């Protein structure tokens, strides 16, 4: 039926934030939200006259409501095409490898998965541009600023297209090609591994299958890839997981991958990604560089100073890692908890992980609690846990870091304990190649042995969490296997006493511990 203008009111929080915009599905559904909102995005691209906008999701209740309405309001743009995954369908690694493989001016992700975080049931709309990476903070103010000005929105009336079989189709002027959703994604994974070698260690079946991400190994990536290309039994792809520090304490007939998987944590399984790196095909020429957010443990430092390459220290997001990647100054990159990557998209990847360890596994040919007892023999291990305290009072959070900071030069040199000071300063990124300086980034104790501890606030806006990094670096073979509170009890009974945080939140116990 056409082209039409849609009169409408703005709307409060369409503030993006991290990961996109997310809200319970009930309030994208209100009249007009998602409208609005996708309205905000196409207005910050000006010549979109002959491009390309890749779209997808990941099933999820509202999805294929969305979806309809996104590619509906993309032909009253103007694009010249939308590539759409089969049945909406399309992780974010994906997504990433499409936009930059076809030089899409971006892509709109329905996820609330990829980023684990978050209130359980959220809906979520993520926007990605050119260089197939996450909207700077620049651009998603930009939405939002635009989100409570608009006055309408255009779309193009007309039914419905159909996504479940491939190929083109018109809608307007505007094409609708429906991709595989794994196609393009699988054949980047095939230019990084020995897909051929890795059917054979899950063949013989006698290691564990390891990973670094939440929900990396479920899935229809997953179940492709894994299952059906590599051969791995039925059933692999669904606690059912084993933690690799677990195994290694216990180190002093039927498959193995179709058992329990082998956790690595992001901080360790960085590290040990690049001092195996060489082995797969895909960085045979070895690394560029390594980057990781500032509260990552050093475990990947010790690895890029023995390898002779320079390990770049971000704030927190895998939007820093961008301009490092497209740079060329960084190869492989980690977030604690979130997960790792590399150069291949510009987004966390979890089964671009749990591959890499298979091409570990199958060249070494060796268990995975044995391949980390070995790294933390050569390299030292980097103890590390996360204590946080959820929902401090407002301005009583911000008390005890003021005090913090104030206390922070008198500390340098000093002997706490055990534990000399090093630097004790304020966080800040200068970014080598923007040149733009991120400040506040969280406060670092910096001890003269290799241990650290760091506190960064979070949540500030809604209740705000007091995050507190424990790390103790260990390099006597003979220490490496304690558990990990034990061996953290000097540092946490220190960085609690220094900050006073008892004292300043009246919180005795932290609210999570990992």
């Amino acid at each position: 039926m056409g082209i039409q203008v849609i009169a409408t009111t703005p709307f409060k929080d369409q503030k993006p934030g991290t990961s996109g915009l997310r809200k319970p599905v009930p309030v994208f559904q209100q009249p007009h939200y998602l409208e609005n909102f996708i309205q905000a995005i196409f207005d910050t691209i000006e010549a979109p006259q002959g491009q390309t906008l890749v779209l997808g999701g990941d099933g999820r209740y509202f999805n294929a409501e969305a979806i309809q309405v996104i590619l509906k309001m993309a032909a009253a743009k103007g694009f010249a095409r939308v590539k759409v995954g089969q049945n909406g369908i399309l992780s974010t690694p994906a997504a990433s490898c499409v936009i930059r493989k076809y030089g899409a001016v971006g892509g709109i992700i329905l996820s609330a998965s990829h980023n684990p975080a978050g209130p359980q049931g959220d809906f979520g709309v993520k926007f990605n541009i050119a260089n197939g990476g996450p909207a700077p903070e620049k651009v998603t103010n930009a939405i939002y600023e635009r989100s409570l000005a608009l006055t309408h929105y255009s779309i193009y009336t007309a039914p419905d297209v159909n996504l479940h079989t491939l190929g083109e189709f018109p809608l307007g002027e505007m094409i609708v090609e429906v991709i595989d959703p794994v196609a393009d994604y699988q054949a980047l994974l095939e230019t990084l591994f020995d897909f051929d070698r890795i059917a054979e260690v899950i063949r013989t079946g006698k290691l564990r299958l390891v990973f670094d991400a939440m929900h990396a190994v479920t899935g229809p990536y997953a179940q492709q890839i894994l299952e059906k290309c590599l051969g791995a039994p039925p059933g692999t792809v669904q606690p059912n997981l084993v933690y690799a520090h677990d195994l290694v304490q216990q180190l002093f007939d039927r498959n193995m991958i179709l058992g329990a998987n082998c956790f690595v944590t992001p901080s360790d399984s960085l590290a040990i990604l690049a001092a195996n790196a060489q082995l797969v095909p895909g960085y045979r020429d070895g690394l560029a560089g390594i980057a990781r957010s500032m509260p990552t443990s050093q475990a990947a430092d010790r690895v890029a100073a023995k390898l002779g390459i320079d390990c770049y220290e971000t704030p927190t997001g895998w939007k820093f890692f961008g301009n490092l990647l497209d740079a060329g100054k960084v190869t492989l990159c980690g977030e604690e908890s979130f997960g790792t990557g590399s150069n291949h998209v510009r987004e966390k990847d979890g089964l671009w992980a749990v591959l890499f360890w298979l091409n570990i596994l199958a060249v070494r040919q060796t268990p995975v609690a044995e391949i980390v007892k070995d790294h933390w023999r050569t390299y030292g291990r980097n103890y590390y846990s996360r204590h946080d305290y959820e929902g401090i009072e407002g301005d009583r959070a911000h008390t005890l870091m003021s005090q913090l900071e104030q206390k922070l030069p008198s500390l340098v040199g000093q002997t706490l304990g055990a534990y000399t000071v090093a630097t004790a300063d304020n966080f800040s990124y200068s970014d080598p190649v923007d040149h733009s300086v991120s400040q506040n980034q969280g406060i670092r104790l910096i001890f003269e042995d290799g241990s650290r501890i760091v506190y960064r606030l979070s949540g500030t806006g809604t209740g705000a969490t007091l995050r507190v990094y424990l790390e103790r670096f260990e390099p006597h073979p003979s220490q490496q296997h304690l558990d990990a509170q034990v061996a953290l009890a000097d540092l946490i009974q220190l960085a609690n006493d220094v900050a006073n945080i008892q004292s300043l939140t009246g919180r005795d116990r932290p609210t999570v511990i990992t």
